[PDB]
């Protein structure tokens, strides 16, 4: 269950994007909110939650949503607290040292951006932005929180996907 | 299986300085950044590295330079620790304790400073830069970091190789 349970706990939280024949945005509904990178435009799937408002950050690209109680246990515990160990996600393992994030090139590919990431208890602790060709080692760029205060942490470089 | 991996660790990351038959400072890919002993002449051997300008310092005599964004998978983690033990370097392990990195009699010549002193555990310590013999062994001189605020040790005698 080191990842089969993270399959199935993944299940029916990320939401698809399809407009006109490409699928780019991916959106997880986590602690009553839900939130995507708004610098790449996405539609809402089910039209229940499509035809309520979001929010816009300019220098944060996040949305958010005031998620009704008939899909209210579709997210996770959202834990803070960060080791450096191992916490993988929908392809391959999770590097993490140094207070930095690393996946070896070619593992993901642009346009991936927006899959959540968790850890193997299944507690969520980041989304992707984006990326940059570093390497054997592609750094990231997610947003990692102390009780409150998102942050974007962005290497030298990095190129969003 | 004592210090094969670390061999491995540390290849790929030394680069070379010779212009005319001498063959002193070696460029340590450490923390993002190169650096040499200052007290010799330095010229880079790969043209790729060459290209950006350094920093100069007077008593700390090392160099900086923001490292481009393809070379950060030969990077060692560095963590900043200092038990008493057995760390090993390019010629044989090395004792320390009482703050004073210290090496058997006649392991050590002229022309061989640079090399990055690592912990048994894998992580760069710090750089050799110069030291003398006294008694039965021999002292060195190094840069150390409290996570911060790199430092500098000199034993009188000392001698830079």
């Amino acid at each position: 269950k080191r990842e089969r349970m993270c399959m199935k706990i993944e299940n029916d939280c990320i939401f698809e994007v399809k407009l006109d024949g490409k699928v780019t945005g991916y959106a997880c509904l986590v602690g009553d909110k839900v939130m995507k990178p708004a610098h790449v435009k996405g539609v809402i799937d089910n039209p229940d939650l499509a035809k309520l408002t979001y929010k816009k950050s300019s220098k944060y690209d996040l949305e958010c949503a005031q998620i009704p109680v008939h899909m209210k246990s579709d997210a996770s515990k959202y834990t803070h607290e960060k080791p450096e160990g191992h916490y993988n996600w929908h392809h391959g393992a999770v590097q993490y040292s140094g207070g930095r994030f690393t996946i070896p090139t070619g593992a993901g590919k642009p346009g991936d951006s927006g899959r959540p990431i968790f850890d193997n208890k299944g507690r969520v602790v980041a989304i992707v932005l984006g990326g940059a060709n570093e390497g054997a080692r592609t750094a990231l760029s997610v947003v990692t929180w102390t009780k409150d205060m998102v942050t974007r942490y962005t290497p030298e470089g990095t190129e969003e996907w």
